[PDB]
């Protein structure tokens, strides 16, 4: 089907990164992926940031002022930086089979990210 791994648990550093990676496994023959990073508090959903890339490349698809990814194959990094303290949350990766069809979807459960000041 469609399985999303990532660590339950990160700490950003004193300067405020956090960094987690996000794995899918699948029966999909993937080739366009868009990563979805969606920060959750209970029904509260929010988009942090997302970004497409192709599953037989390794680049830096993501890099945004907030967060930085990178890929190569089923597996991504993300870095979220600029964190503070009230940051601090669980942060879910979204991971959408987009191209060639057929359309699959996966969700984590979650990277809680814990932010010291
Ligand atoms: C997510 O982040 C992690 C942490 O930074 C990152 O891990 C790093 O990946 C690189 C590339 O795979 C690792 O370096 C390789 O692994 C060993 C190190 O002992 C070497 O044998 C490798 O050398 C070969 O490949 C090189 C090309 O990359 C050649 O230049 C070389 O001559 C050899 O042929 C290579 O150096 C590195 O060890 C890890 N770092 C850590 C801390 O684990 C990971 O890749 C990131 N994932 C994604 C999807 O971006």
């Amino acid at each position: 089907g469609m399985n999303v791994t990532q660590p339950p648990v990160v700490l950003a550093s004193s300067r405020g990164v956090a960094s987690f990676s996000c794995e899918y496994e699948s029966s999909g023959k993937a080739d366009e992926v868009r990563v979805t990073v969606l920060r959750e508090a209970g029904s509260q959903v929010t988009e942090v940031c997302a970004g497409t890339y192709m599953v037989e490349d390794e680049l830096t698809f993501l890099d945004d002022s907030t967060c930085i990814g990178t890929s190569r194959g089923n597996k991504v990094n993300l870095t979220i930086q600029g964190l503070r303290a009230m940051d601090t949350g669980l942060y879910v990766c979204k991971v959408e089979l987009m191209y060639p069809p057929p359309y699959y979807v996966g969700i984590g459960n979650g990277t809680q990210i814990y932010v010291i000041d």
